[PDB]
Formats: C-alpha cells, structure tokens, sequence
C-alpha cells in the first residue's frame, strides 16, 4: 500500500498532510494508542480526521466511522482505500490525493 | 462526570495531561474526528493515548464492556487488564 | 520541575504520596486555595505535611517553614527544592523520595 | 539528538527508514566501518543515502557531502542536524522527518 507508511508517529503524518494543504489528502499510518490497529488520516479544511482500521479474526478491513453503524467489510486494504474514494462513506470527505512518499 | 472537558481541542487535552507529568492522569473530551463520539485520553511515560468512548474502543482480543453509565466504565478501567496501556489513576477535573 | 505535578487536586496528590508509604517522599503541587502559589507536600510518618511556596514579583522563591526559621530565597525553584533536601531547614523531614510519575 | 539510535546495525537502520516511505525521514547511527564515527542515513524516493559524519580533532562535527560543497563545521551535533533541514547543504534531500524511536 504505497500510502501506508509504518514506523512513522501521529505528528509526523499530520504535520506532512497538513503541508499539503489539500482536502482530501490522505495516509495510512500505526496506531500510536492502540498496537494492532491502524490510522486513516485525512484532511479536510486545514485539520486532520482520524479513522481507526482495523482487521476482523479472519483478516477482514473496515474503518470505524459513525457509531454504531454497520461497517463495510473488504479482503484487501486496496479495496478499503478505493471505497473510501467515493462520498457518503462515513468519513468528512473523499480519500483524493495519496501521500505515498 | 469530573474529568470531561467539553469543548476543548485535542492539543489542549493534551497539554493538561502533560502538565500533571503522571503516568495514569486522565480526562475525557470531544472527538474532533467524529461528532458525538469522546476520547479517554491517558498519559503514560510521556505520552498521550487516545481510547474512543462512543463502551471504550481498547485493545483486540479485549472483552469489550458496556456500562449505562460513564462513570462505571471510568470506574472499571481504574483496574488492570481492561485493554489500555495503564490503569486509569489521576483525574484530570478542572 | 520533574516532581511538579500541575491541574491534580490536593486530594489526587495527597492519595498519590500516601500510596508510596516513604518517609521523605515529596511532590510540589497547584495551591486549590491561592491561584499561583505551590505546595510542597512530604510524607512522614503516615501523615502528609504541606509548605507553601511561591515566587516573588521578583522572580525569587521561597517556601514558608517552622516560624523562627529564617526564610531563605532562591532564584530557581529547582534549587528551592535541593536545599531543602538538606537537614535543618524547617520541614518536618528533608525531601528524599521525588515523585516524578 | 532524539534521532540517534546507537547500537543498531546498518541493516536495521535501512529497515527501518524504508519502512517509512517517507522522503526526507533520517536517522543518525554508529559506523560499522569506522568506530566512533557515525552515519547520518536518510530515505529518498526508495534509496537510502549515508553521510559520514564524524568529530575533529578539537571536538567539531562535519558530515560528509557532495564534492564541491563547501564543508560546514558544528561544534554541536543538533546544530548539524538544524543546518541540513534547510536545501543546498550537499545532501540529496533536506532532513526533514526524525526517526526518533
């Protein structure tokens, strides 16, 4: 996944989307709060939203966005960052523009 | 519930933890990522851990618990081995 | 100040050194009662004793001990803190035990 | 320096940057080459690129850079590090990402 970038903390990733400075930015990174679990950062006029993913026991991705409401399920990441591209997914706005270096 | 700070941002939930320079110190806050959900924010050695409360999102493999009320799941991770990084031992309230 | 410990109550802090059950262990805290003035607390003998410290319009520091003692003043609140580590300042025990964490 | 990380090899200082995948992220190791000399490694597009940096005789660090480049001296290893995030030291991309744990 060329977005996701390990071995790399929560300011690290805000301050590179922030430098961006456009909506719709995005990265994957490590939970720093949680082992295990990943962060799907965006921006979105000028501040970072962060969306926890993670994977089921049998390997399944799904980002936590709304509480409470029934999450989309993908066998592949690629697949995750792909719906996410569309609106009315649950995050602010669209995944648009991958940081991938 | 003391130790919920409405309103705040995350940096200045943030800074509060880090001016009481204690492992275990805690608050609640506002989510900025996701309206009405909240944030148990804990410090342990010098840094800020961020579990969402909307029952708390802890740690796979953790029974997750639920609780009416926001100050019995406050009281609960007050214990070891509910799934975040170090008991809940210092309110944050004012 | 590593043994200062801001925005905790007089509660939080005195639970906190009573849990370490060492004569001598000390940690300076917010005064609840005068916005802008600190408290020395030490533990000794089960019971926590408490000093108000505060700093002049000068910059200086002082903490208010036994009376009888003469009060001494030190530029950095660091220093304040070692000479009381010393015997014979006008505290019921020198500090020896910092809480840091 | 946050960003040194001694005893650690070459190999897992490589691994580590790439696992970032970000350009401009860096990390000062010890030298497996030249004991007592140390490695400032930094990850661009892909490739990691290593300059020596090492102390004079009389305490001054220098790294080593592009011929042609007129070589700066720092008696403090973090004033190096500050002067190599601006462009135009000799590296091939400004440190701009510290890989600090």
């Amino acid at each position: 996944v060329a977005v996701y970038h390990g071995k790399i903390s929560r300011e690290t990733g805000e301050k590179l989307l922030l430098a961006t400075g456009l909506d719709g930015s995005y990265l994957l990174r490590d939970s720093e709060s949680v082992p295990g679990v990943y962060c799907l950062c965006v921006l979105y006029h000028g501040y970072i939203y962060t969306y926890r993913v993670s994977q089921t026991e049998t390997g399944s991705w799904s980002a936590e966005t709304a509480p409470g409401v029934h999450k989309r399920y993908f066998r592949k990441i690629k697949n995750l960052i792909s719906a996410f591209q569309k609106p009315d997914q649950g995050i602010v706005i669209p995944l648009q523009y991958p940081v991938e270096k």
